[PDB]
């Protein structure tokens, strides 16, 4: 056939539809469609000088057997690549990739001319109350938003939820004895199982001046469960640190990055 | 009915089309809502022919006033999946498609991201002003949620969303101790006294060394932004001057 | 008036099938680039004609003579083309130009959250001073493909233009006499300082273990390369130069 296939339709209710319909068995003996069968597609394809070669193709294809569940995915297939963009049954889209884990992705770089919102994990604790160990305080109150980090469970540090890459600073004011004072970020009191890594940055400072900050970074990967601490190496030093619950005298921020 | 339907086509300039007409009436213009055409694919599941996937194209406004269509991806057992919208706008999990690409979920991207991101800077504290409002030499901004050049006594906030903030001043001579607070056009309490914010501030005296002050977390539409000293007296005992090395204060967008 | 292709079987299946050839059918000739080799075409009545309601077209990208490219183009009634699917696999929306696996020109707005690879990198343990605003750094470490900072250990190498947030520190001796660094490119402070579209700062201090600070935040070009340093010779004996993070840092971010 040559000439294009034209479906017209007048109607309030009506319209016109391309059906394309799939069963196992037979017209006599029907059976169900079964996972990975293909419901229908629209194939194009375009001579090479010798052969009519496959030129994209839109295809439905079963991912469950349809006796247990209607489930099927959209794929969107270009000459050269083959397969490009992927429509799970759960909606869940993917281009590069046939593995749809969350609503879009995209198995490469994305490139965005204006800007982008979405929700950032973040969290923070504030109010140095009390040294409970080395490296670790307690805190009157935290605060987060997302799913990577978890402030509030804990008064004694921020839980890593996800898998993922953190920048942390953490602060603290020198009280008025006029000695040297420092804070540490640390892994569950643990500062040398951050600092000792070699593909992270973990700093700290001293100060003594009332009233000044002595301060801590980190940054890099964690592990989810982690409970990220701060606070004094030592109780003797703690002494020398204001501890009370206005955030001034002290503040953990915890970013994910990636 | 059971065969392959073909198009096929020759030639120097032609190409080969399905086309799909809709009217209403018997002929009225198509009205807002009325589907143009669809492929539609069907499965047996023992029981009936169901819905395993289609591609619609849907009137989105009446055509004797304009034509807008939609073109919707819908699967076997979400349903609709994708819009495309008159706009171009694209919808993933949703059909309010307000910017060119909107996701109902999250974004996993295997590699790395490009885009504008919104922050803005103020530099050098050149006198006070009030209460938490240093005057600022300069202003600097990039992209579309902070204004940083209208005002020279802060950064105002253009578009509700979570921003991080850092404001830093060198002490002078005095030997005094010395601080600057971020506001909300001059109000410190409007921001520390939230329960969903960080804010802090330190101390110093030690003359070029900084007084800091840091917050975390939303901002309104319309927020005038500011920093400086907490009372006049103090602002002697600051440096107050043009270079940026003297202050700063610097608003990123997060989220 | 419906077209229907119903299919029974264990491995046959209903399809569409749209071809192209140039010539004629005794003698064909292969596609050439800019060829439509098909189009699912919508149209709806106005009142006064047939409009235009949308399409899915394939298109060669490549003389199939030579190789086998196409795209995938979706148009809507309105804006027309708003979505392109190359033979890369790259898909544009609002934009023709698929450079990346995606690109949108315009805005996105996602409602939860984000996962991407960020470009990151420090440096770590000022170990010497080398020259004016640039210490030697005992290490160096980074993530992606923006920044470099293990090739040079006097600072970080800009890789792709871009805007990058950098805080240097290190810490005060003994002395008491007030030092400082700064964030330089290849120990030009004024380069960077003396621009109208960044954040260039520094503080002193002089409390032994006590940070100076500098901060940049801006576009940088690539090749690049940002140092960190004492501004002059004679006061890094007031600095403390050591191989621990804690004596001293330079972290990069990419911001965009």
């Amino acid at each position: 056939n040559r000439d294009d296939l034209n479906i017209r339709t007048y109607g309030a209710t009506e319209t016109s539809s391309l059906i394309m319909l799939r069963a196992r068995g037979t017209a006599s003996a029907p059976a169900a469609v079964q996972t990975g069968d293909r419901l229908g597609g629209v194939l194009f394809r375009g001579w090479n000088g010798t052969a009519w070669m496959g030129s994209g193709q839109i295809l439905s294809v079963a991912e469950e057997n349809f006796t247990t569940a209607v489930k099927t995915n959209l794929q969107f297939h270009v000459g050269g690549a083959g397969e490009a963009m992927r429509i799970s049954n759960t909606g869940n889209v993917g281009i590069g990739t046939t593995t749809t884990t969350e609503k879009l992705n995209v198995q490469g770089n994305v490139a965005v001319s204006g800007e982008i919102t979405s929700v950032r994990s973040w969290g923070i604790k504030r109010g140095p109350t009390s040294f409970s160990a080395n490296y670790i305080n307690v805190w009157n109150s935290g605060y987060h938003v997302g799913s990577s980090i978890d402030c509030t469970t804990s008064t004694t540090g921020c839980r890593i939820l996800k898998a993922g890459t953190y920048e942390i600073r953490c602060v603290q004011r020198a009280g008025t004895s006029g000695n040297s004072v420092y804070v540490g970020i640390a892994l569950n009191g643990d500062r040398t199982a951050l600092e000792s890594r070699n593909d992270v940055l973990w700093n700290h400072s001293h100060t003594a001046y009332s009233g000044s900050y002595t301060e801590s970074n980190f940054m890099g990967t964690l592990s989810a469960n982690d409970l990220i601490t701060c606070g004094a190496p030592v109780n003797t030093m703690a002494a020398d640190l204001v501890y009370a619950v206005p955030a001034y005298n002290g503040t953990m921020q915890i970013k994910r990055v990636d």
